[PDB]
């Protein structure tokens, strides 16, 4: 249900126990709002069998998102309409939204001729 | 500046200390995107002049927003344009962003033949 799926992005967002750094080290891109949303995505192939959604953070935490992935080695792009679908229905530590696969996966094959 | 506006909402989101039927109670109606965004408007002619935006919950907070406005006879609307718009840029306990004054007015004035 849509409340149910409400409730596990809450709380698999609140579960989780890691800091922004090692969030962002552990993505392979990052996926932006500018000033709004930052939103981390890991794939390999894999080691994943899909892409997963490593972190969500907004407003000026995105300012300091940029810095540590820029000083990681991390790729941030600019996607406002990915990086907010994410937002709203993407579960952190969980694969993508089905509704998110083809945006996702033009974004990774951007990332594969890099 | 974007990044400015940006340090502002994030700030005035937390330094803000009420809890949410507080925040419920003194708003004069809540808009609403289903399971997703919930933000609280106060207007009252006034005292106000003009509409601010009393609080911003998410997910799951929703159904519990829900259920503390039907309590405290606070009405709630889906208006779910002006929810996000409201989300992304309004900061919290300060006036509506300029680009909302025309769908805020509109539910104000539904508000008002109630």
């Amino acid at each position: 249900s849509p409340e149910i799926k409400s409730k596990r992005r809450q709380f698999h967002q609140e579960i989780q126990s890691r800091n922004m750094r090692e969030n962002v080290k552990r993505s392979s891109v990052v996926v932006a709002a500018p000033t709004h949303i930052a939103i981390g995505i890991l794939y390999k192939r894999g080691e994943t069998p899909l892409p997963l959604v490593t972190f969500k953070y907004t407003d000026a935490q995105v300012q300091t998102v940029r810095k540590i992935a820029e000083e990681e080695g991390v790729p941030i792009l600019q996607r406002i309409p990915l990086a907010r679908a994410l937002y709203w229905d993407a579960l952190v530590d969980h694969y993508i939204p089905a509704e998110q696969i083809e945006a996702t996966a033009e974004v990774l094959r951007w990332l594969e001729r890099q």
